[PDB]
């Protein structure tokens, strides 16, 4: 009894001291927490990165004191003083748990619905890695993914997407305990809804009866072919009434001793280490790849591999759409990165995200390609879970417009400092007839405003490969790779220019003579800028052309490099088939921009580019206007 009550009142006491947060949810889930963590959860406080630990996700991240209490009591590096600093500036206990900051936190939750989607990704990674690595009974990948979620989570559409897909893929090691704390706007029959996803459902569990919860979890674990949801019905004075009379933050040694998990955790990891040694004796190359990939490290020869492939891409000098350049880059990277896991939100023939060796993940088998269905938000938040798990490097594609359907998952990846790769195709009015509901205008500009996010808009096959390789190399941030539907002309480059692509912007065509201005262009508009430079030169007006595949990356280059690309006092003109307003950061009040700030139109692409002023004459006149 007191083992649940200590969680209950540690939470209430820390919330009270902070005078911020909600104490009811952690208090209602204390028996659920006690049951899962003392009877089932396999974890080692001495090594929060133990490869085969069970993964726990508190999807209703507002109940954060529940998780902080559990980490403290079981012996993680989180102290009473840390709990006394709940929600205080720079404390180890922010109001929502933060991955990478606090040992034992598996994901950053707060925005509702995404936690269960993260967990689906973690369970998917376990399934994928188990199919790939486990061999003749040596099951080095074998752990569960447990989730606590609440009513807010279940109302959100992203929970529908993630749990629907989890049902189709038969994720039997995903086990959800739902805090059903209800007796107007929420009347769903949750057991019936989750039956319709193909889940195993344990309804009507007494959420304060540890015997009932343990039996339900046992039933969930036995259902190996379906994810499970367990519907847990939950409900100073209350303190001594519930039998907890210790003052705030006082915990007796006997209760710390009963809760401590270091002895059991150590024996767990030692037992796994013995299994991995048997595995390493029989499968040493696989064993070494498992460690590399779980450690989230790239192959030692990655850069030399990419450099060789880039030289070959240049030898081909293909004029293709960069969505095809993307598929070519994926092929190149996949040879080198066995951890690569692709997918698309029902746009595989459009995003061009499969490669020659992609194997679709199914209910019965592993693979390296996920058909997410028409579920962009689910895809983004599932990819966050895939990358948090370790062992795989996911990418997932949709049309650039539908970045808006998964927008907060993109932001949460950046906040968590993780490195999923978000792929987007059909990036401008250049997509043509599908019209203004699909034609991006402002999306690329808005994506650039996400802190700790790299946005790449490569102009040809060479920039596309560099963008992919840089996205794959980045250790602590995500990337958006933005690709065109229409063919883009390959640009010739020196060896130095090729090597400067990774600096985000570079001079792709210097002026013949002293530059009178600089044209900054990205993606599909570089060719237009180069053509305008030639027309201007024929009029005796010398300008330089700068390709800026990533503003994000250019902005963190040293000042000398940025000045070498964009010299002070040289008028700047930006050309991009999107909203103009972000370019004033570069061109200022006396520069200019060739862009589009209104909605698109349903028509062939060539006509739209002409109608909206993406023409040589307009770029030339605009350049002249700032001289
Ligand atoms: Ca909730
Ligand atoms: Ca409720
Ligand atoms: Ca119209």
């Amino acid at each position: 009894s007191q083992l649940a009550n200590v969680i209950r009142f540690l939470s209430a006491d820390a919330v009270q001291k902070a005078n911020s947060g909600h104490p009811g949810a952690p208090m209602g889930m204390a028996e659920m927490a006690e049951t899962l963590w003392t009877k089932f959860l396999n974890h080692n406080p001495a090594n929060p990165k133990f490869y085969n630990r069970d993964r726990f996700v508190l999807s209703n991240g507002h109940a954060s004191m529940l998780l902080y209490s559990l980490l403290h009591l079981t012996g993680y590096n989180l102290s009473i003083e840390d709990l006394k600093n709940f929600r205080q500036l720079h404390s180890k206990t922010p109001g929502h748990p933060e991955y990478g900051y606090t040992d034992g936190v598996e994901t950053t939750t707060g925005p509702l619905g995404q936690g269960i989607a993260n967990a689906v990704g973690m369970a998917l990674a376990e399934k994928i890695l188990a199919a790939e690595f486990n061999k003749d009974g040596l099951n080095i990948v074998d752990h569960y993914t447990y989730v606590f979620m609440g009513d807010g989570c279940l109302m959100e559409g992203v929970s529908h997407e993630a749990c629907s897909l989890a049902g189709t893929l038969g994720l039997g090691k995903l086990i959800v305990l739902y805090d059903d704390n209800n007796i107007g706007w929420f009347t769903e029959n949750i057991p019936q809804r989750f039956e319709s996803y193909g889940w195993h459902v344990v309804p009507n569990v007494n959420g304060h009866d540890t015997a009932a919860i343990q039996t339900a979890i046992e039933a969930a674990r036995a259902e190996t072919g379906k994810p499970s949801i367990i519907c847990c019905k939950t409900l100073e004075a209350t303190r001594k009434h519930l039998g907890w009379a210790y003052p705030a933050f006082e915990i007796p040694q006997e209760i710390y001793d009963a809760w401590n998990a270091k002895e059991k955790g150590a024996k767990l990891e030692a037992g796994w280490n013995e299994l991995f040694a048997q595995y390493q004796a029989k499968y040493p190359a696989e064993a070494a790849e498992f460690v590399r990939r779980m450690d989230k490290k790239l192959p030692e020869n990655f850069d030399e591999y990419v450099q060789t492939a880039l030289k070959e891409v240049c030898a081909k000098a293909e004029t293709v759409a960069t969505r095809k350049a993307s598929q070519n880059s994926i092929e190149i990277l996949a040879k080198e990165l066995p951890e690569l896991v692709g997918g698309s939100a029902d746009l595989t023939p459009s995003n061009l995200t499969d490669w020659s060796n992609s194997v679709s993940v199914t209910r019965d088998k592993g693979g390296n390609y996920i058909h997410y269905g028409v579920r962009e938000f689910g895809m983004g938040a599932i990819m966050n879970g895939l990358v948090l798990h370790g062992g795989v490097k996911p990418f997932g594609a949709t049309f650039l417009m539908f970045s808006e359907y998964e927008r907060n998952a993109l932001r949460m990846a950046a906040l968590m400092k993780i490195n999923p790769v978000f792929v987007f195709t059909h990036d401008s009015i250049g997509l043509g007839e599908d019209g203004p509901t699909h034609q991006p205008i402002e999306q690329t500009a808005t994506l650039r405003l996400i802190p700790n996010m790299d946005v790449w808009r490569p102009c040809d096959t060479a920039e596309s490969l560099v963008a992919w390789a840089e996205a794959a190399k980045a250790e602590d941030h995500p990337s958006c790779l933005i690709f065109s539907r229409q063919n883009l002309k390959f640009q010739a480059r020196s060896e130095q220019q090729l090597n400067d692509i990774k600096r985000g912007a570079y001079v792709i065509s210097e002026a013949q003579g002293n530059a009178q201005a600089v044209i900054i262009a990205t993606g599909s508009e570089v060719g237009l800028a180069v053509e305008a430079q030639k027309v201007l030169a024929g009029q005796g007006i010398a300008v330089r052309v700068v390709s800026m595949p990533s503003t994000s990356v250019f902005d963190r280059q040293d000042a000398a490099y940025q000045a070498a690309v964009l010299p002070e006092g040289l008028p700047r003109i930006a050309v991009e088939a999107g909203h103009t307003n972000g370019w004033y950061k570069y061109v200022g009040l006396n520069g200019a921009v060739v862009g589009i700030n209104r909605f698109g139109e349903s028509a062939p692409a060539d006509l739209l580019f002409k109608a909206f002023g993406f023409t040589v004459d307009n770029v030339v006149d605009t350049v002249k206007s700032v001289l």
